[PDB]
């Protein structure tokens, strides 16, 4: 048998705000965090908008000297991790520090730092590359820096599974606790790829909305006028905790993490299969992991990226998995508001799924003005929907055909 | 309930050879694969040598059309994966494809692709960025492309934990099989960071040997004249397999993977503590995991990077863990010959550890002419030592104080 895993702490930077309760207020009001990107010449670029983190103050977390050494994606990781640990009330001691680990990941990592260090390498040669370039940019330094600052000696690692990183990080953090390798983990992801290489990289693949005239309307999952996803920045982080350990110290428990699914499409590098067979296997694996029958699911936080092929495959997968229950469950895409935080997408959407359990409300899919062929499920168009939710799914489907599903259940 | 995990396949690219056997003959013969780098102009760099993969033909594995769009780390990752799966004699069917996953990792990833597309972006503009830039560069696409080529629909992910990547990838892939998430995993890592950003970034942090005039003598772990690590490129992949699944198909079994440890130093972003405290925690967890008396350990394949601080911390860690038995076991650094393949160090060194069990031989530490203060263990200076090896242990340490230990033993 296996230990049960609860959420005792949550932390976040999104395009909707600098913490969870502000972000969530935005989610439930159907606000967009999408706007033209500032302080950057995007003239030669086909996309000029995204979800930026607005008014982030890194000195709330770090000295100016330590923040200077660290990619924006690491600063966002640390902010969310610190918020989450503080949200948990957890106290690290000599007695427990070896039982507390970190799995914070990122899809794309330190592009902003790689751009600046390239600028210097090409203009001036290697001798202007920063000393802190490697340790200030590599993806495992959110885990590394947080572990050093808080004295965490538990499992210390980072995942990079593109747009599935946050979901994988949280699920495999939960595995560490359930099989007794740790009692507490800080898990999620962070991303800042609304930079030249991010917008250029994804623009070159024509993966991005080019709807520059109405940036708030660009992200329209399942709408017949969608034209690709919206690149967004930020971080999610949860404190996962073994249930007995949480009860003993009198922790506030948001929800129980009951199920983790993984699967590979083994199909295509960027495109899912049309029937979502991989997402369907993953969701089944997640429900079996939880010992739940598909009928018990009430809410799904879709991947719902606003790509033609991606949005339709998720409908196919849900119909397949859930048969005569696929219309009963509510399924929204909060990317309609936040855009796609890539590796951080799963972290922030896990939090939104937890808070849909707390508040008994399905968040909206905004911009779903004209559902496409076959998109006839309860996609919670335009407006939040209060309803009964005992069990919430959060899905993530990534490049390389890598899939992740988390199942959260109400704790009482 | 926890299942046993054996090695049925291995595959490799190293500075010593284009596969495992040719690599291994180099290891046993004490050959260096370190040489001035020929593939670029490094006259403006303080380090102008490393461990290149020599004569690599990607068209032994992939069509030119696919290879062109993939970073060398990914080509190297697939070449090792393909070798390993072929060497396992495993056949992939509808019966088993859902039970076969992949976790191939990288510390630094697609830095050549990211540098070249950065060059394109600043000299020309976003219109010259390759459409294949993201899928052909991000770290999780070794696992992705492998899954697409072989039809592996099991758990699909990648770790990025710097110089620990390969050990963590292998260990967590065994935890997948152990806990029943998969029956087979292809796990390891790949690296190709020998570009301007790679040599420059590590050069700017003053971490690299500058012994440009004698590159074969540069990597000298525990020698008093060591002056930094040597940067090397390549790939290690292993087929991990549940024991009864291996027995059921008459798999040839190289050895059993009995033990995995992780720990955080929670000390420093780049420097190990002088006492080897987090390395000691990590080996103690690994040994307890394997249910072993620490006197059972015959051979340690050390991290052994040829840094002043890293090398001595290891002696301390080993002495602290093994007490007087620290004088009986043999410890060596194959990095004396391969140099440091970073996130792939853990993968090729796991294979070296398994081959040390099969051929009953401790590979040498070359260039160990004058061992440093405290470095008084059997470090297998100069020449391979034939000796009894039932239990072999492979250590890795990384930036962010992230530690990994694997324990292998002979299987009969
Ligand atoms: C190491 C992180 C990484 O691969 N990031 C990438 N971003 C792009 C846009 C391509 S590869």
């Amino acid at each position: 048998s296996r230990r049960r895993v609860v959420i005792t702490g949550m932390g976040m930077l999104s395009p909707l705000g600098l913490d969870v309760p502000s972000s969530w207020e935005g989610i439930l009001a159907g606000r967009s965090g999408i706007a033209p990107i500032e302080h950057m010449d995007l003239s030669a670029y086909s996309t000029r908008f995204g979800g930026s983190v607005k008014g982030f103050n890194v000195e709330e977390y770090l000295s100016a000297k330590e923040a200077r050494k660290l990619d924006l994606f690491i600063q966002y990781g640390l902010a969310a991790s610190f918020q989450a640990v503080r949200d948990s009330g957890l106290e690290v001691t000599d007695a427990n520090r070896e039982r507390i680990g970190v799995s914070m990941g990122s899809g794309i990592g330190g592009l902003t730092n790689i751009e600046n260090n390239c600028r210097s390498l090409f203009e001036q040669g290697p001798r202007r590359i920063s000393p802190f370039f490697v340790p200030g940019s590599i993806i495992n330094m959110v885990s590394g820096f947080l572990s050093i600052h808080l004295g965490l000696q538990g499992p210390n690692y980072a995942l990079t599974t593109a747009q599935t990183t946050g979901t994988h990080s949280i699920g495999m953090a939960a595995r560490n606790i359930a099989y007794g390798e740790a009692d507490v983990m800080v898990a999620g992801g962070s991303e800042m790829a609304a930079c030249g290489l991010g917008l250029g990289g994804f623009g070159a693949a024509r993966a991005l909305s080019t709807r520059n005239d109405e940036p708030t309307r660009a992200s329209r999952p399942w709408d017949r006028d969608r034209d690709g996803f919206v690149l967004s920045d930020g971080s999610g982080a949860l404190v996962l905790e073994e249930l007995e350990h949480a009860r003993a110290r009198g922790a506030r428990i948001y929800a129980e993490l009951v199920g983790f699914g993984m699967s590979g499409d083994a199909f295509h590098m960027t495109a899912p299969p049309e029937d979502g067979a991989g997402a369907a296997r993953c969701m089944k694996n997640a429900l079996r992991d939880a010992g739940l029958d598909p009928r018990q699911v009430d809410y799904i936080n879709a991947h719902g990226t606003s790509t033609p092929a991606g949005d339709i495959a998720e409908i196919a997968a849900v119909k397949s998995v859930f048969g005569e229950h696929a219309h009963a469950l509510s399924m929204s895409s909060t990317k309609s508001m936040t855009g796609h935080l890539l590796g951080a997408a799963g972290a922030v959407e896990a939090i939104f799924s937890v808070l849909a359990l707390r508040d008994q409300v399905a968040p909206p899919t905004i911009n779903l003005d004209n559902p496409d062929e076959g998109c006839d499920l309860d996609l919670v168009a335009h407006e939040a929907k209060p309803r009964k939710i005992d069990v919430a799914l959060s899905n993530s489907f990534g490049f390389g055909g890598t899939n992740g599903t988390l199942v959260f259940r109400r704790f009482a």
